[PDB]
């Protein structure tokens, strides 16, 4: 089945005075494929991904800060921390091109830094994906009163911080298939030390739904703005019903944005590489052979 193990070497480099993980496998030259993974999970979540893309590309998936095995200073982690790190890991790899694979916050990472940074990204995949979710009726109604209350600093952090909630819980109902109990112990290292899980709780209260808060929501409409012009290669992948991105919002997204290519995983919530990796990974190796990379 699907496989369970992490059998990467660790990388670390020093990033605004702490050390981010990253794998860091493939050939040495050519253009890098980024990987970038967004809540609650770390680089184990591109673990049956990177095995068919790495034979013929470099493939960089750093733990954000705070999550992984990345170091966890005690911040807000505020999306505009991730981005002060993000920024900065990159430049400390000394990257120039890249392809991004991206999801979830890593999403909203990845497209912001393309849209500052356009001349550098010669392409992009992407699924489950931050954008504006314009009203709560738009957001999944089996999720829509937990994610109400973890967009509080009393019940959201009783659920997040103290009881583990997003990890037990949120993380199992963004994945159609049974996780494993040895899956599960990945997802969970991180988070051991109830200290640790700040991230969790500041991500889903982050969100852009219903235009709170206001400066994510305009920072995520103006790359999305950028995203339906540019002619930066595209590649999307959606599932059945998914999360974030709906069947009909992948066919919105798939009948206009420019030089887009898009993929039916199947059946699929949040966590589209836990339902459908064989197809992710041999897509993305297929797409990238067609890059001017
Ligand atoms: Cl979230």
């Amino acid at each position: 089945g699907i496989g369970t193990g992490f059998p990467f070497d660790p990388h670390y480099v020093e990033v605004l005075g702490e050390r981010m993980h990253y794998v860091d496998v493939g050939p040495r030259d050519g253009t890098p494929v980024l990987f970038l993974h967004g809540n609650p999970t770390s680089s184990y979540v591109w673990r049956n991904i990177i095995p068919h893309v790495a034979p013929t590309h470099r493939c960089i998936a750093p733990d954000l800060i705070g999550m992984g095995k990345s170091d966890k200073p005690d911040l807000g982690y505020f999306f505009d921390d991730h981005v002060r790190f993000m920024d900065a890991f990159i430049e400390a790899l000394g990257l120039e091109e890249v392809v991004l694979v991206i999801h979830d916050w890593g999403s909203a990472l990845g497209f912001h830094w393309a849209k500052r940074n356009p001349e550098r990204v010669k392409g992009i995949a992407f699924m489950e994906f931050i954008r504006p979710i314009p009203t709560w009726d738009e957001w999944p109604e089996f999720a829509r009163e937990t994610f109400q209350a973890f967009r509080t600093t009393d019940v959201g952090r009783k659920l997040i911080i103290d009881q583990n909630v997003f990890i037990e819980g949120t993380l199992l109902m963004g994945v159609v298939r049974p996780l494993t109990e040895v899956e599960m112990d990945h997802y969970r290292e991180p988070f051991l030390n109830p200290v640790d899980r700040e991230p969790l709780w500041r991500f889903p209260n982050e969100l852009p739904i219903a235009g709170e808060p206001a400066n994510i929501v305009a920072l995520v409409e103006e790359y999305m703005d950028w995203l339906h012009q540019s002619p930066v290669p595209k590649l999307l992948f959606w599932g059945t019903p998914g999360v974030l991105i709906p069947p009909a919002e992948a066919a919105r997204l798939a009948k206009s944005l420019p030089n887009c290519k898009a993929v039916d995983i199947g059946p699929g919530l949040n966590l589209l590489q836990e339902d459908n990796p064989d197809l992710i990974g041999s897509e993305i190796a297929r797409w990238l052979s067609t890059l001017e990379i």
